């Protein structure tokens, strides 16, 4: 039988759903180059600030039997490179582009906005914003009303975890106010983890006492939880998984829950670019076997008991 | 060299730091005497409610690879079950007893705190109360309420937090109660979502699969939170819940900071045998490493 892994969402075709994590592997020309060479279908540039900023002191980033921890600090190179590769450098031709801001007010990323509105229109590259601010229902009430303001395109959220359904309504009602919100992306990293190396009776990470975001085989059920939370609270919207994927199952799992688009991180910068080949392989093998032929089949149709 | 598992803390000495994790084989009576009969330094009776609940329905828990879910829904004896266990049938001359109280309001608590107090006083049972946490001003209201109307140190089983802004609002908010003299960190990480690739389904019945996690998942967690109030609330001690399969597990817990050690998905699956194994392992761990009581590392992990 035939089967497809491609996606339509936001007046754009996509040859499969995976994509990099904000974050990991796309900071440099390099990586963005890489990642839009690989058989990924899209990829999204590290969260920018408005100018350059160096990050946290090192080691900063450490990988796990169970996943990894990080104290990043946002390290990129400023919203002027990042508009410029969408702008001159990206090949659209070979899959679409999303950029994901985080700034760090809400002046900054009003001013970041404002000014990749015409990018976005002559280009169509697709703003991610980074919330994960989020835990305060008020502040992400007022970074969105801003940017809804100012921006005039849709754009989506990536958001933090959040833990209980108080939570989940109360984000939900909000999002739900803003029709230019076509997306939600979930997860970020489980926040503020301490990882302990019982040999050297120390932290992994330097930043923040060691304390650090975590991802990878952790944070699975979590992910889950906030995709299919967010796709049943938000009919109106799509949703991106983001969160231990490492295998074609996972992403399945990912899309059972209610994803459209799944996003790789830990897996990613453990494995490189070339993931993705073998990701795209592992999810059609999944489908081979279930018997079925395209995405839409099976998104969102998780049984409950 | 002599070594010690030795925890001495509210005027009483453990064996051990050991100890089930509250809701895990602690609901009837026989697994309240297998408790007591086991190798634990301590134990904790289930979570209890004014009257009895029958709970959530099956399936409500599931054992996994990487831990377990569940959505038990506080199935309990009622409070008056465990009063009398507290003060007629616990043989304190094994070990100290917790009792957990989860009343659904803060009227039940000081209901059942009011009663409390007296078996407190006679038979030495201590209060682990479980926390409304993620509502600061709802936790200082319970926290006061309780206060009012125990005569007694007692703890606090919190939730799992995610930033160092509600660890300064916890740890502000406990700090202003004396008699809150431990803090149990942590209960499960909240309405996680287990689905199984083979059957496409969620794996418990309750909330739509939503439940709570255990286990390996939360092992960074629990750490995170020991350490977190460890260090902003120096005045109390810490009493480490989540992930613990080891004595390296706890050897970890200790290093972040706890003084007790609680035991929950890994006590499930394994029976309360689990803790010969435990005090053995911890003090093969501690052998490796050249400690000989539990004071030499508690809370000395190093930072970069
Ligand atoms: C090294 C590193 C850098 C990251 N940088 C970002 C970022 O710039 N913006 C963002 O929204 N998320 C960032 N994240 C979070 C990831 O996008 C993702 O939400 C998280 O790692 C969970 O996915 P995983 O389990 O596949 O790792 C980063 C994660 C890591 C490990
Ligand atoms: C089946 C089950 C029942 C539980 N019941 C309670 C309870 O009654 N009160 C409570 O404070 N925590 C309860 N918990 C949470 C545990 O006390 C513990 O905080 C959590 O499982 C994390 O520890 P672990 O990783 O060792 O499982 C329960 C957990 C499980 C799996």
């Amino acid at each position: 039988g035939s089967m497809s892994l491609q996606v339509n969402l936001l007046n754009n075709t996509f040859a499969n759903p995976f994509m990099n994590a904000a974050g990991v592997m796309c900071t440099t020309t390099e990586e963005l180059v890489a990642m839009t060479e690989s058989a990924s279908g899209s990829l999204v540039s590290k969260s920018c600030t408005p100018a350059l900023r160096e990050g946290n002191p090192t080691p900063r980033y450490q990988a796990l039997p169970l996943g990894s921890i990080n104290s990043m600090g946002l390290p990129n190179n400023g919203f002027d490179f990042y508009l410029a590769y969408a702008a001159e450098q990206h090949d659209y031709g070979k899959k679409p582009l999303f950029l994901s801001m985080s700034g760090l007010s809400m002046r900054e990323n009003v001013e970041m906005c404002k000014r990749l509105a015409a990018v976005a229109t002559e280009k169509g590259v697709i703003l991610e914003l980074n919330l994960s601010v989020a835990y305060d229902f008020d502040a992400m009430r007022q970074c969105l009303t801003a940017v809804s303001e100012v921006y005039p395109h849709s754009f989506g959220v990536k958001m933090p975890p959040y833990f209980d359904f108080a939570a989940f309504d109360a984000a939900a009602e909000i999002l739900n106010e803003f029709p230019k919100v076509q997306f939600i992306t979930c997860i970020n990293s489980i926040g503020n983890g301490l990882v302990i190396d019982a040999e050297t009776e120390s932290v992994v990470i330097k930043p923040k006492q060691g304390f650090g975001g975590l991802g990878g085989r952790y944070v699975l059920p979590t992910a889950l939880a906030n995709i299919n939370a967010f796709y049943r609270r938000c009919p109106g919207k799509l949703i991106f998984g983001c969160g231990g994927v490492y295998t074609g199952e996972d992403a399945f799992l990912h899309v059972l829950a209610g994803a459209s688009m799944v996003q790789v991180g830990t897996a990613l910068q453990e494995e490189g670019p070339s993931i993705f080949e073998r990701l795209t392989s592992e999810l059609l093998g999944v489908m081979a076997k279930k018997r079925y032929q395209t995405l839409d089949e099976f998104r969102g149709k998780v049984r409950t008991l």
